[PDB]
């Protein structure tokens, strides 16, 4: 459980991240994608980008990164009261789109690594802290959800 001193350092970055929802999206699939290449063969739409050249001029994969980062935003503005909107992400993402929890940790990694460049004076170790708690908070409600359907492995 986050205190409300916890959600209001993440919220507080959030804001930073809500002027440039697209650029942050960008930065944040293509390290996931450089970081942990299996991730990026689970994406039929973007397994043609080879470089990260190639990933940067794609305005099909700027166009998923606010899909992932407006819907990751309303959650954390839920401060975890969040079963409405987790119930579906959760299903299509153990059901349809078959991505493992590992690789929702890695996406964390990258969303807290792009933070930190990106606004590092909202972002101290204090607010790192406090948003790994609500990315944690989010795996943990989704691996339920993935254990009830019997995809948590
Ligand atoms: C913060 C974590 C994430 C959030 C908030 C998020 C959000 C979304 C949303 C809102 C959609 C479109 C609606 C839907 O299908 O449910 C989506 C689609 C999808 N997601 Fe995620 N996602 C996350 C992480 C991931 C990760 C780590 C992967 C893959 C490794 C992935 C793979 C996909 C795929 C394959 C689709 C369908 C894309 C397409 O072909 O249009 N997601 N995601």
């Amino acid at each position: 459980v986050l205190s409300e001193g916890e959600w209001q350092l993440v919220l507080h970055v959030w804001a930073k991240v809500e002027a440039d929802v697209a650029g942050h999206g960008q930065d944040i699939l293509i390290r996931l994608f450089k970081s942990h290449p299996e991730t990026l063969e689970k994406f039929d739409r973007f397994k043609h980008l080879k470089t990260e050249a190639e990933m940067k001029a794609s305005e099909d994969l700027k166009k998923h990164g606010v899909t992932v980062l407006t819907a990751l935003g309303a959650i954390l503005k839920k401060k975890g009261h969040h079963e409405a909107e987790l119930k579906p992400l959760a299903q299509s993402h153990a059901t349809k789109h078959k991505i493992p929890i590992k690789y929702l940790e890695f996406i964390s990694e990258a969303i807290i690594h792009v933070l930190h460049s990106r606004h590092p004076g909202d972002f101290g170790a204090d607010a790192q802290g406090a948003m790994n708690k609500a990315l944690e908070l989010f795996r943990k409600d989704i691996a339920a959800k993935y254990k009830e359907l019997g995809y948590q492995g």
